[PDB]
């Protein structure tokens, strides 16, 4: 009996948007239908080297993938010549218990993110989206904006960055995909962007209320930890909201701060798998809509899975006995 | 940079009952003076093929050892020809984060749980014990037997079994410790048996107060679920009570019932540890001392840690990409 290892430097070469976002669309409906759920996350600071290091497990009744991603985040890494964020996923048999991959979830979990916000555009978009907008410029906003662009064909990228100086990471992307970018202040952005991705390290509103005017769809991807914030809680509360896990968007997502002030309800934070699944009318009426995307381990499973059954029919799934 | 698999055909070459028990023993120690600790445990009922499924994770800064046990329970493993317990360790890195070994946990874990029944009796066994009493002749049964003999010379084995027919597996390695065994009844065991070594899957109280007579240590290692219990719980209240982890001991372990009924708070539980670690004087002058074996993540990595380096000295660890 072996089990399969998927290395890190062969998810490039085998993953793409479109089987990304095939296994996150899909675990977004099991969620909903009540045939995958999330464990209790751990999450512990071990006191050395800085680390935050914890496991997110979970399983999926419907696709049959049971494991955990564990890792976190070491910020000494520099010295080791080493990114800090070091995260591995481990899956198992389902009707055995045997373990049965382990794949690097490094490059993963910048694709699932990145296919979450591509499903929430996919199904909460308005009519005709004609320009994108892009509040952040970081390393995982190019995965953004060509996940965006697979799944919503776009006429223009409009983008704003709290640090002006890689503003040009968002210009290199858009030219990649074929499409025009134009860096755009704060206030413009809110006006056009009929779709914005936000996806920073932000602990205060970025994104006003006053900002945002007619349709638009917010797929707030940046905050997800306590204390984080991206969005105006008046811009908040005034949109219809859905999320990924509704017990991690109200403590560690972006509606935290309007659910403690009393801004929002909870009972009407909704789901998007809701939406995927048809139980869910999604955008129905509403002028804006935000999806408070926050991770969890369901989303690092899927794509995993994913990547070993095309590693296998790759050739690149290393065999190992165990 | 790689990643090294220790397969679960190697472990029996390469862990002795002494090398476990050198670093069961070892952990004892640093838990009690705090070097390390166990991660919060998820222990998850997926509701397919019954199984139980979960994760132990801790940490140990005094050897840099991290990572977690992942796997459980699958009660029809019977049908697939496998056993019914199915565990596997990850190590990882302290210093990157990056994983750094999986180790097979099947052997591992009975070895580990053995070593920690062994430790309880070197530091807590009457002085001059003779006679061992088994209650109990399962499949880790053996493992404790074995680990008993090795730290402290006995001069007779007598057991029990809920189902006598299992008794001969208690007869055959007694025979290999050169012990001569008696099947008993509990009345006999609580009276004749110095050391007591429980590891049963039971609901009932077996060893009842009456039972036990005149100096006895015993080790409970078969309750580590909320609603499995062993002993009397009167016979638990007038023993001076010893525990790997005292969270667990009273909500998973023995003293869940004892502290249930009122009879003994959680401050009553000490840890075998700190006894190890000559905080604890241990025994003393008390007729009855109990060690609640529960089991902790950190025993699984001192194991599989101490594996990782054998394998890597006979070349029986396989170096993969990851
Ligand atoms: N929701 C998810 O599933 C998920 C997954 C991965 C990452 N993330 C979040 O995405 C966010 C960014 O990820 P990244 O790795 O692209 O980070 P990154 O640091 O590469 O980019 C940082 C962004 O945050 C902005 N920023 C930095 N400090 C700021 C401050 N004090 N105030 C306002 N803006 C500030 C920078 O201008 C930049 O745009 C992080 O908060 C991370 O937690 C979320
Ligand atoms: N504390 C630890 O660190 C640790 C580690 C591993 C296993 N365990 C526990 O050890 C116990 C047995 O381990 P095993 O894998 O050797 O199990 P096993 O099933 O091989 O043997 C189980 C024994 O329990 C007794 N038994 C079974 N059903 C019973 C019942 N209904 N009432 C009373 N007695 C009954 C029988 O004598 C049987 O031999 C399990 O409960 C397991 O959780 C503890
Ligand atoms: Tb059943
Ligand atoms: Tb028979």
């Amino acid at each position: 009996r072996h089990m399969l290892v998927v290395a890190e430097k062969e998810i490039a070469g085998l993953m793409t948007p479109e089987a990304a976002f095939e296994a996150i669309e899909a675990v977004f409906a099991s969620m909903a239908r009540r045939k995958a759920y999330n464990f209790p996350v751990v999450r512990e600071a071990i006191g050395h080297e800085d680390a935050l290091y914890g496991f997110k497990g979970g399983f999926d009744a419907s696709a049959l993938v049971l494991g955990l991603k564990a890792g976190g985040y070491w910020p000494n890494n520099q010295k080791h010549n080493l990114i800090n964020h070091q995260s591995t996923v481990f899956l198992f048999d389902p009707d055995t218990g045997r373990v049965s991959a382990a794949v690097g979830g490094n490059l993963l979990t910048a694709l699932r993110t990145a296919a979450a916000s591509a499903v929430s555009i996919k199904y909460l978009a308005p009519k005709g989206a004609k320009v994108l907008g892009m509040i952040g410029a970081g390393h995982q906003s190019a995965f953004q904006m060509r996940a965006a662009a697979n799944v919503h064909r776009f006429e223009k990228v409009i983008g704003w960055n709290p640090h002006p100086e890689m503003l040009s990471r968002l210009a290199d992307t858009a030219a990649e995909l074929g499409l025009p970018f134009e860096a755009v202040e704060l206030d413009r952005l809110g006006a056009e962007a009929d779709v914005i991705v936000s996806i920073t390290s932000s602990f205060s509103p970025l994104l006003m209320n006053e900002h945002v005017k007619g349709p638009t769809h917010i797929a707030a991807m940046g905050t997800d930890t306590k204390g984080k914030q991206e969005l105006d809680p008046a811009l908040v509360a005034r949109a219809r909201i859905f999320t990924d896990e509704v017990a991690q968007s109200v403590s560690i997502g972006e509606c935290q701060h309007a659910i403690a002030a009393g801004l929002i309800r909870e009972d009407q934070v909704g789901e998007l798998g809701a939406v995927v699944a048809g139980d869910d009318p999604g955008r129905g009426d509403a002028e804006v809509t935000i999806f408070d995307g926050t991770g969890v381990g369901l989303q690092d499973l899927a794509v995993a899975q994913a990547v070993v059954e095309l590693a296998k029919h790759k050739g690149v799934a290393q065999e190992v006995e165990i």
